């Protein structure tokens, strides 16, 4: 009765970095795809506001066409930075992009993090793949695989490549945080 493990179909690039591997979330595949991409957004909202940085956060759509491979849905909110000297915060746009959705095997959602009003934010955006897929017993577990796509190469890009991983993490946290607690209440 219990699904099998599965294994994500993770295609390498040499510019990607691992966030988070093997995260397990104890509540079934489809379960914790409806509750982070499903047609009750609040869920997801609440990952963002957990994180008190984070302003702003408008409601969040849902997926158009469909909640289905090839859909997508965009949003946004304002991220605090520094206390007093500029920038004192960003716009973050949000724009997420079901690629693969088998939940027999695995799903996975691109999330891609504009932020302009950072230092060099008119050169790059944030490119976080989101791999959901089956644990044990009947369980999830995530991995997320980031990488910066560089529009423009930037001066400062060893800096801000190592401050997105670090942003990165703490996001994907906030995420398992709120999951592992929405099934636990």
């Amino acid at each position: 009765s219990s699904h099998a493990p599965t294994e994500p179909d993770i295609q390498k690039d040499k510019d990607d970095s691992i966030i988070r591997e093997n995260e397990n979330i104890p509540a079934p595949l489809g379960t914790v795809v409806q509750l982070l991409f499903g047609s009750n957004t609040e869920y997801m909202q609440k990952v963002i506001t957990r994180d008190k940085n984070n302003v702003n956060v408008e409601t969040i759509p849902k997926f158009t066409p469909s909640l289905v491979e090839g859909g997508s849905r965009h949003y946004e909110y304002t991220k605090k930075l520094n206390n007093s000297i500029g920038p004192k915060q960003t716009k973050c746009l949000l724009t997420e992009s079901i690629e693969h959705m088998d939940i027999n095997n695995y799903v996975l959602v691109t999330q891609t993090t504009k932020t302009p009003d950072v230092p060099s934010g008119s050169n790059f955006a944030v490119e976080s793949k989101i791999f959901l897929f089956w644990g044990q017993h009947d369980t999830t577990n995530m991995t997320v695989i980031t990488k910066i796509n560089w529009t423009s190469k930037s001066f400062l890009k060893g800096a801000i490549e190592k401050g997105s991983v670090e942003g990165q993490k703490v996001s994907v946290d906030y995420m398992l945080s709120e999951l592992r607690d929405i099934i636990s209440r």
